[PDB]
């Protein structure tokens, strides 16, 4: 809580993934990069969810996010929201397909909801790239909630491309070990 | 670079800091006109909303488009509101056992990425001025929302009414396409 500003405080391993340069080329490396992240969240007290902002081309690493709903005491701190928001305050633009930005990825442990469908469109980052299904996380009671019929599509008209499925059996791994061991 | 911080104008900080109730549905959404017109003369969008107690008219926290300025694509009013409302109780969940009911009075109807954002926030009311064609009518863009997002929310307990001051939304909407322009308009 501060008077001035909506405020989201974020655990060492999230200030160190911000501040430490990474180029990670492969997408399973963008990928398995994310998913250490996953479990560093865990360990401070987080949801089971990461995500992080690439150069498309490069994979120069722009900025990460975790699921910080329940520490963070704030239902919109998805791990895409982290991200986005904090790869544009980097960037200095709201808008990631501004003039003179490189083309941006958000690389994801899973699938988004529909509120993050809808930060993915706003963001403009030009892809997606998921681990785990919305199937994957309504089988362990998270929700994704009402997204629209055809969300997949509903990105690609909008220039955003999507890919699923990547390190999806990694990222299945930690989420049943979550569902089981916390 | 160690948080997300979205910083508040004055305007914002001011309406976030005094105590205000407003028990009628047009006293509430009046003041969160109020909270578009400060917003716009802030260099932000023309959107504002805010969590009231749904039964008593306490105000728990107002936001504002900040997008542009604040360099936020997701700093838009109802997530500011919301976000802030949670702040102030210290809780994710603003339906969290011996909370009062909470109501987000908003400017206009929520975009698809806003809408999960009531689902997940823990308000139990939604109420609307201008319609999501008016704002879609002036260049702006809600997104694709599901079919019948209304039916969705209220099947989820949460209530829903729109059209509240349409007409006083609508031309804080137009006044602002009007002075939205980089040609100095001293009237602006
Ligand atoms: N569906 C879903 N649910 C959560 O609680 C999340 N947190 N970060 N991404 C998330 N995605
Ligand atoms: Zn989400
Ligand atoms: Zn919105």
């Amino acid at each position: 809580h501060m008077n001035d500003a909506l405020h989201i405080g974020l655990p060492p391993f999230l200030v160190q993934a911000n501040n430490e340069p990474r180029v990670l080329a492969a997408p399973e490396a963008r990928m398995g990069y994310v998913l250490e992240l996953v479990r560093a969240n865990i360990a401070a007290d987080g949801g089971p969810f990461a995500a992080a902002v690439f150069e498309r081309d490069s994979g120069l690493l722009i900025a990460a996010g975790t699921n910080r709903v329940v520490p963070g005491r704030c239902s919109a701190a998805h791990a895409e929201i982290l991200a986005l928001s904090l790869a544009q305050a980097k960037l200095d633009t709201h808008d990631l397909s501004a003039d003179g930005l490189p083309a941006c990825e958000l690389v994801t442990s899973a699938e988004p909801c529909v509120m993050c469908f809808g930060a993915v469109i706003w963001s403009g980052v030009r892809s997606l790239v998921c681990a785990a299904r919305s199937d994957d996380v309504e089988a362990i009671g998270f929700d994704d909630g009402p997204r629209p019929e055809n969300w997949m599509g509903g990105l690609e008209a909008r220039g955003i491309t999507v890919t699923t499925g990547l390190l999806r059996d990694a990222a299945c791994a930690l989420l049943r070990e979550y569902n089981a061991c916390n």
